[PDB]
């Protein structure tokens, strides 16, 4: 596992910071901040308006989100450092005090990225809340060879990437802080996810790693979007953001509260807009950023994938 210093941002700090927002605070003085890390296509409003940012409001936190430009489809090295400057910022505007961070989709790949090649934010960070976490990436649009042309993040998140490669090789693919994976058998953008074991792409090792239908039984179906909005979802996070072990407890969960659709405190306006969660990531992608290669991995990642292709061609010792 990477150690010692944090590598260069590669962005500007004014640009980093214009990516985060917090609702009615700045993130120099918050109470109580929770850093909210959004799906690919989709900004953080996007991802959150019509779940985590009201749940976590009534749950006593301030959510604050990050939105790397455009909608998440830029490099996830770039995104992640969003994040890295985001929680930087957030810890120290709550007065030193650890924060939590609840993502979805590719926000939980940022998130273990993070975790994994900036050493500074482990003593920042006191729980991740992944929903639908796809550290493995997804083999749903075949192979690397034979991707259409896609967007960055797309590549990275491609079974067989560089980026997924260095993740695991550098010790990734274990949970680094308090980390909860809730995830579905039954996604439809994250495969494989069935075997509810180390195979599934939303598991870390020493992570609480909670595959619905292991609770809630075959017949229980949640896709990408409901893994983050849905009621069984709902009860496992608070659980995981109230724990005194920083990960949900299975005390706090059961069959009972096996509900698929979206969380009973939400609004039945922002039930419609739960359930429509993925609309917004297609007009995203249209006219989005496409390419014909995997981005470079930093110079930083680059020793724990070698080997692999991307855009400049092999990565080098």
């Amino acid at each position: 596992l990477p150690s010692g210093s944090d590598p260069a941002f590669s962005q500007p700090k004014s640009v980093l910071d214009a990516g985060l927002t917090c609702q009615g605070a700045s993130p120099s003085s918050v109470s109580k901040p929770i850093l909210l890390v959004p799906g690919t296509g989709t900004t953080g409003p996007q991802s959150f308006d019509s779940n985590w940012i009201p749940l976590s409001t009534q749950l006593g936190y301030t959510p604050c989100w990050i939105s790397p430009p455009p909608f998440m489809l830029n490099d996830t090295q770039v995104n992640t450092e969003y994040m890295v400057n985001a929680i930087t910022a957030l810890y120290a505007g709550s007065g030193n005090n650890k924060l939590p961070v609840l993502t979805w989709s590719q926000g939980g790949l940022v998130a273990q990225w993070g975790l994994t090649f900036f050493p500074s934010i482990r003593s920042k960070v006191d729980r991740l809340m992944a929903f639908a976490p796809d550290y493995k990436g997804t083999v749903l649009a075949g192979p690397l060879d034979a991707l259409a042309v896609s967007a960055p993040s797309v590549w990275q998140q491609t079974t067989g990437s560089a980026l997924t490669t260095a993740l695991r090789n550098a010790g990734g693919l274990t949970q680094i802080v308090p980390t909860t994976n809730l995830y579905s058998a039954t996604d439809e953008i994250v495969q494989p996810q069935v075997s509810n074991s180390p195979l599934d792409s939303s598991y870390l090792f020493n992570g609480k790693n909670v595959q619905a239908q292991a609770v809630c039984g075959p017949l229980f179906v949640i896709g990408h979007a409901g893994s983050l909005t849905s009621q069984f979802s709902y009860v496992v996070g608070r659980s995981a953001l109230r724990s005194t072990t920083g990960q949900a407890r299975s005390a706090d969960y059961g069959i009972t509260d096996c509900n698929p659709l979206p969380a009973n405190d939400l609004t039945p306006e922002q039930k419609v807009a739960a359930a429509a969660l993925m609309a917004p990531a297609a007009a995203a992608i249209v006219a989005g950023p496409k390419q014909n290669c995997e981005p470079d991995l930093m110079p930083y990642a680059r020793p724990f994938a070698v080997g692999k292709r991307t855009c400049s061609g092999i990565v080098t010792p």
